[PDB]
């Protein structure tokens, strides 16, 4: 947890935490149900958000309260969220509970049986001009292939500051992300060894979407 | 005494705080609030291996070694417990880690705390949205090694012994 | 007795056979006893009343009906809090009152504790959640302090129901109606509901 | 509470017209339109499946054996992007058991024609029930869309889900598919200049997101 630098100065960040780890062995176990895998990995989702979010700057508000008046806080970025598709779709409908005020856009990528290069065919996001915090939720980062191609439109409309959300990454991943978008963050709660013969994270999770639908 | 001044958990307990919010936003920004706290304090606990298998391959996981046995403080702290089963899953539950949105003058936590001890509870930690200095200060007159993370340190009680500015009757906020 | 309405919906049953087996984690437990929930509240409150109210789209002004009564919402616990969480979400507007009970491993009754509540006076429709009705002393104990303060119509939502508890309900009250997911066996030596579930607190907390 | 009309049934249960009222009213937080459609699906799918638990389990008890139902052929679900995925994570509370399927398309501005792009599917043939999930059945090219390459891959009995639908949609549905079921919470009066269904919710998607 640091987490490390790697080759574009990507920044990374290990989730540690006790809690993060638990339902990380909860996600990987071939023994558990995909209800408990949608479950697990929704809990496992806030610990990201809530490790990501800390240096999010914020913003006083004038409220009343019960008995008088007084003075609050709110958070000033609104994140836009950014599922990758097809697997990063249990992810959102509760960082929305995180983060209420944030917008959500659709990018994604799929991968093909032998080739493994991403598919395009969706472009559903927002005017994504400058000055737009922007998280990326997909599960496995493997290759880099899905993600390194959303973030390439996410840059095209000129995305800011750019974290990506995810349970595991492979080194062949994050090197694809140094040699795509160097100021991106990544928030991982586990590196692992590598892929294999079919690009599937090793030990990993198995096939993330899969296992949820 | 740790305050958790994450921004989440500081506009969360702007809602709480707020008027305008409807017992039902009270009670979705309470439990939600209620995470941060477990999260933060959750950060040093005890772990322990788990042999376990992947779909792929075989490897070993972490438990948490002794999970806390959750004390919700009635009427009030039970909006927080039924998420707080969702952070600590393996958490067994009493009616260790005590849940209770306001320690205002601290008898009610104290009253808690000294039957908890009795039968030999170790390390405690606490768990409220806010606190006020008198209840903080009955709590170290009563048990001195106990931990507390709170979501802010408001002024004080007044006449009839709520929290200033505080957010009223947590109690009647949810039910 | 009476009045049972047994909820044989088909997720109604399916949601019974996990809550019953005993190889399923108790947070499988609390799930499906979570979800199960709703389906007793989505039957229990097909004859609530409504308004209708005034209210505007972003599109054209129209008018909708919400309930005119809802129900003050009362948890027997221990077992009954796995059961209140997501009652709310089907009724945002109910208001919430508890007491809890023990039953012992030896004397057989309940130790009652608790009297937390909103005081009596309506015209106030009550749903009680408790998931094992086995014996009634713990139903029956509460109804008396429902009906203690002017209790009007009281419904009971459980998961399963043993004879002997439903034979305890219209011995205290023959006015109440109660929605189970099944009627069993009865008892055992224990005062456990046979097949039933094990105990439903237990296998929460 | 259900009811029909003459294929479609509306729900006109008290809190799914509790729930109903909340989606509409301007002045509720997304977060309280989402919490509001978060119940309101379970509604429709409970209504929607009187149907099918016909598996006995045996299972056994802490206090002796017995036999319980579950059920057989559960559906696979089909959220509409970007809209209907509010309702789907919920869906899956509803029915643990079953698969999920993507296929999701927008409106245009002008124009008219929806822009379609999404195959996110299993493997689909014969004996296989869908229940569509989508909250606002307006035009019917999005809904349309969707079935007709769900029935290409020869879908046997399909079910829509939403939240309102407008005449105009329902008349879109049967000539797309004459035997496909629709459970809505209430059927309105109709679309507008910009084909948004009045009275409506407004943009359901912009509601969550």
């Amino acid at each position: 947890a640091a987490g490390v630098a790697f080759q574009g100065a990507v920044q990374v960040h290990v989730v540690d935490h006790p809690l993060a780890a638990a339902r990380l062995t909860t996600l990987r176990d071939e023994r558990t149900d995909n209800a408990g895998f949608r479950a697990a990995l929704r809990e496992l989702t806030l610990l990201l958000i809530y490790e990501a979010t800390r240096d999010a700057p914020c913003e006083p508000v004038p409220i009343r309260t019960p008995l008088a008046e007084t003075v609050g806080s709110r958070l000033t970025k609104p994140p836009l969220l950014v599922p990758v598709l097809r697997a990063g779709l249990g992810m959102v409908d509760e960082a929305h509970a995180a983060l209420p005020e944030a917008h959500v856009g659709f990018v994604g990528v799929a991968r093909d049986e032998q080739t493994h290069q991403p598919v395009p065919y969706l472009d559903s996001l927002p005017d994504d001009l400058t000055d737009v915090p922007v998280m990326v939720l997909d599960p496995m980062v493997a290759t880099g292939g899905s993600m390194t191609h959303t973030l390439g439109l996410l840059i095209s409309r000129g995305a800011a500051d750019i974290t990506v959300l995810c349970v595991v990454a492979a080194p062949e991943g994050i090197a694809a992300l140094q040699k795509a978008a160097p100021n991106v963050r990544l928030f991982t709660a586990a590196i692992d060894e590598g892929l294999n013969e079919v690009a599937y994270i090793v030990p990993g999770l198995g096939d993330a979407g899969d296992r949820q639908f």
